[PDB]
């Protein structure tokens, strides 16, 4: 069983699993059933930006999702990540479609992690930035339907050759290196992730979402995690 | 009068102006009477580290102070800094001694500030890092008794040639450029500051401490602000 | 008398003072008569990118200027800046027009400087990034006709309210803090500068160009330096 | 066979394979016989620093190795890495011993690589920093004898529990993620690596040295590459 901590941008309300009745962002700790949610005015066909941040002093995971000239959506949850995640993790982007669909296009993605130790007071750090993705992107582990390099973008779910999204699709990109996301003797450990995304559907009703996640390093897409499970979780519990 | 936000490392309790009875760290919002404090076991003669963080999403100002292999002191305070500080500020370090005294040596100092705006979703950033200081540190504004370049360090308060700290002293160092700390159309604004410091005293009670601070751009040491007022405040209100 | 090292993007050939016969980029060392030039195919009304790099092992000053899908222009020159510049400098952007004109619009400007010292092997750093400019950009020193905040851009030279550039104009923007560009006891010093620019003109001959520049700190626009002198030199010697 | 680009810190002169008659630094392009070398006064039992840099514009690989308060050794060589390395590489540190020996202790290692592409003018970047190494260091592929976590250091070759180095030992540590060190449509690509090291020995001629290297991603320690081959090269050609 994978251990997953995620920020979801959920375009599709599954109220039978506790989604609120509108598109929303959410903080998920080991369950697709978010611990905290906020209303999110998703705009179909427009480029937005997400930002996720955490530090071990406040022990607060927070995210803001925004479109230019619009009010942002923000959500926050108090959680000690060293009580949840293993010491080493991978970081990644997940998306999915079900019986409804949307393109789940990533235009850019960056991540910074820092860990300062208490025995020495010295820092380890990891930064990456993709402002474009190439066809053979060897520092990403591409899972399920994820492909890269079409127009320099990362397409987490299937897009047909005429530009339309496909239903029942699930794809992830994980950064190739493990990340040391906490250490018992860190005075302060932090991270921040940013990604710009383009969710478009010719349907009145898009689905299902894109999430930023942190997992056990050996994580894979759970069996049948298309749809509301966002490529993250083996079931709806 | 100046507008000051600060994290203080207060080595000397002045309980007649509301300090805790022990050496403490504190978050000071336009007053020397800290909005929040925590017990801090200052170690006479050991090099310690301080980290200060804040972001516009959680609107939480937090600091950790620690020495190698000791429990850290942490203090935090919910505060929207866009309601407190002008849009443009200077950042700095300050220290004083009074009738009791200590060296207030800075061995390094770094700072990072970022603003991502909401009309363009583009980010401005300022980073600086000092891991030694030179005799002529042209990018620092020294006030009061502050000097640099003695052993490559920043001495915030006055030290004799035989290395002994002096009483009734006060000294500040500000980074030279104004810093854009918030902006009305920013999706996320954040900063982080680190410094390493060395407080040594021949007295049984060292006084008075060291602060990291954020101020109006034209800020200067208030008249009479040696001792308990830390070079930051004009009175004890 | 100022000391200027500059990379010029020279849009107007003044062959009577050594310019090649075509738009060109150049490295200037204390003279507007370039020590080295490369052919530059400036594209009217297109947003381009310029990159400037130097380090104190190579002692080589190099620049690349390009537009999306074109061949870049590159120019490199061998010079120890230890011998040319003072130890503390300001970095800047400058631009001018004379009888002929162009908008000299900067859309982004970044700069990183790093110094690692010989006695301690410790490391000082300055980084700034502007991806937009506001109306009151307090960490810029604005000289001559330079203004910021028009469309979130920096217009180095005078533009009418109707969008039209003006002749006989000169402007500059310097970063506010002095920069420690070399230190006698450095194992390696380096810097990198990036800006993006937009040069539009109604004229068959656009004039005069834009420059990234490094100067004595107290530098100012030399009297008469519009047009060919690019806001940098007192004369064409 | 592997494709290797290295900067070597060669503490033992093997004059039969073309080493000069002293300890030296060298640039190795797919052969252990350096394309350029400089004399290097290795100091037995002192912590030194090495900095290596390159960019695609000058196309010059350069390195400085230094001890506090000593003259640095520097070496440089004009080489287009486009023409030598594949598009994706791994980066690492290698060391060896042979009949003579020495501890090959890494106390810190940093690396930064950037690509600006010419179709879009956007950058992809990778940065990593270790100031401490932990026992189970997941983002490093340790090959051969290399180990981590002893006093928070990376020991490239075998050292006994009593501090003494061992002969005929070879060990490498590779960062986990492949690095995109060039791309055909890049306006500029560059990198930088820094490491600090402690070579200590009971012998009068310590051996064999330490290298920072770049390789094909599936590179491993070639057969019998102890001693003078520095864990890099399958033979002396
Ligand atoms: C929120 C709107 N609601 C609640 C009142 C709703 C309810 C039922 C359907 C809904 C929608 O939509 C469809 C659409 C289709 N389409 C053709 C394949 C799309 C036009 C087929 C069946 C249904 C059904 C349906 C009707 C009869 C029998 C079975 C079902 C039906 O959807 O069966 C599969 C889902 O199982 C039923 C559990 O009911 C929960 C309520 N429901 C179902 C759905 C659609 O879910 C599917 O798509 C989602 C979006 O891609 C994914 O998050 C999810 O993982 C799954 O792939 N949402 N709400
Ligand atoms: C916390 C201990 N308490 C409260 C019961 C205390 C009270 C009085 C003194 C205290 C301590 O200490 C000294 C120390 C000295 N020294 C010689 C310079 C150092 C041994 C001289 C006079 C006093 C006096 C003293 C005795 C008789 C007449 C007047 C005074 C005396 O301190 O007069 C100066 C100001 O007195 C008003 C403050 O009254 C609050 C009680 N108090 C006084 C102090 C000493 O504060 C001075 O130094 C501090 C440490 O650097 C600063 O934070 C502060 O701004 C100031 O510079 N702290 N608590
Ligand atoms: C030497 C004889 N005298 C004084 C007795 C003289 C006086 C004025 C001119 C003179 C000559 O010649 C020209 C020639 C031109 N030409 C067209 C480019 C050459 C036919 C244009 C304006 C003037 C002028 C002129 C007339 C009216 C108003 C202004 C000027 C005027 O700008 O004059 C500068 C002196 O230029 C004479 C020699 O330059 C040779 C050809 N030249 C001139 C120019 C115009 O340059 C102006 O624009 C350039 C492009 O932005 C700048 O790089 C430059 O810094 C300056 O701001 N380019 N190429
Ligand atoms: C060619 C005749 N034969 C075969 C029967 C032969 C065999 C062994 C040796 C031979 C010769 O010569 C020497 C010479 C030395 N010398 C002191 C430097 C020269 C007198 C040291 C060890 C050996 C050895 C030797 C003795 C015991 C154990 C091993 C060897 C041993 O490793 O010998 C390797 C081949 O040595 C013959 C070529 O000699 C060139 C001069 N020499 C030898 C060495 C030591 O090299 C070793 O260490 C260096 C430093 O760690 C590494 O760079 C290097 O890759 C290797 O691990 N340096 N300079
Ligand atoms: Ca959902
Ligand atoms: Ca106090
Ligand atoms: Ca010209
Ligand atoms: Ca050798
Ligand atoms: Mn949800
Ligand atoms: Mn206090
Ligand atoms: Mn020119
Ligand atoms: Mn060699």
């Amino acid at each position: 069983a994978d251990t997953i901590v995620a920020v979801e941008l959920d375009t599709y309300p599954n109220t039978d699993i506790g989604d609120p009745s509108y598109p929303h962002i959410g903080i998920d700790i080991k369950s697709v059933r978010s611990k905290k949610t906020a209303k999110w005015n998703m705009q179909n066909g427009k480029v937005g930006t997400a930002h996720i941040i955490y530090n071990s002093v406040d022990k607060r995971l927070s995210a803001v999702v925004s479109y230019p000239n619009a009010d942002s959506a923000t959500v926050s949850y108090d959680v000690d990540l060293d009580n949840v995640l293993p010491e080493w993790v991978r970081v990644g982007l997940s998306a999915s479609t079900g019986l409804y669909k949307e393109t789940n296009t990533i235009l850019s993605w960056s991540f910074t992690s820092k860990l300062k130790s208490n025995s020495t007071h010295e820092t380890n750090a990891l930064h990456f930035m993709f402002n474009q993705f190439s066809k053979d992107q060897k520092d990403l582990i591409l899972q399920g339907d994820a492909t890269t390099g079409t127009d320099g973008n990362l397409e987490l779910t299937r897009v047909s050759s005429n530009g339309s999204p496909q239903g029942s699709s699930v794809g992830r990109a994980l950064f190739y290196a493990p990340v040391h996301i906490w250490e018992s003797s860190a005075v302060v450990a932090s991270f921040e992730a940013t990604f710009t995304f383009l969710i478009k559907s010719p349907d009145s009703h898009p689905a299902d979402g894109i999430a930023f996640f942190i997992s056990n390093i050996d994580s894979s897409i759970p069996s049948g995690s298309t749809g509301r499970l966002l490529g993250l979780f083996p079931d709806a519990n």
